[PDB]
C-alpha cells in the first residue's frame, strides 16, 4: 500500500498521521498524532520504550521528545541527550527547537564501532492510522482505551 490522494476528512481514525518510520524495518513505527506530545527513551514515564539485549545503555530516559510549536508545525527537541541526538546527518543540541519534514532521519544515539550506522534509526514519514496500526510501536505511556 502506502498509496493514497490527501484531502478533506470526514470519519472517524480517518486523516493522516505523521510518524517515524523504522529504517530497515517495518514495525516499531512511533505515532505523532497531531498536538501529541511523544516522548521516548528507557525510563519508565515515556510515551515510547525502547528496550536492547545488546547496548540498552545507548538509550536514556526522554533521549527526545517531539511535539508541534506553537506555530503550527512539527519541531524535534532533545531532553538533554548524552550520547547525542542526530537529524539529516547532523548533531543536535540540548533543550533546542528543530523543524523536521517528510524525508528526515532521526538517529538516538551514536554508532558503534561495528556498526556503520545506529542501531536505532527512522524516518519522519505521514501516513493514515490505517497504516500504522498494523505495524505500530510500543507504547509505554497511557491511552484512550
Amino acid at each position: 500500500g502506502s498509496s493514497g490522494s490527501s484531502g478533506v476528512t470526514g470519519d472517524r481514525a480517518g486523516g493522516r498521521s505523521w510518524c517515524l518510520r523504522r529504517v530497515g524495518m517495518s514495525a516499531g513505527w512511533l505515532l505523532l498524532e497531531d498536538g501529541c506530545e511523544v516522548t521516548v527513551g528507557r525510563g519508565f514515564g515515556v510515551t515510547y520504550q525502547l528496550v536492547s539485549k545488546i547496548c540498552p545503555l545507548m538509550i536514556s530516559r526522554n533521549h527526545c521528545v517531539l511535539k508541534q510549536n506553537p506555530e503550527g508545525q512539527w519541531t524535534i527537541m532533545d531532553n538533554k541527550s548524552l550520547n547525542g541526538v542526530w537529524l539529516n546527518r547532523a548533531r543536535l543540541e540540548p533543550l533546542r527547537v528543530y523543524s523536521i519534514h517528510q524525508g528526515d532521519y532521526i538517529q538516538l544515539g551514536v554508532p558503534l564501532e561495528n556498526k556503520e550506522n545506529a542501531e536505532y534509526e527512522y524516518e519522519v514519514t505521514e501516513e493514515d492510522w490505517e497504516t500504522i496500526y498494523p505495524c505500530l510501536s510500543p507504547k509505554s505511556g497511557p491511552s484512550s482505551g
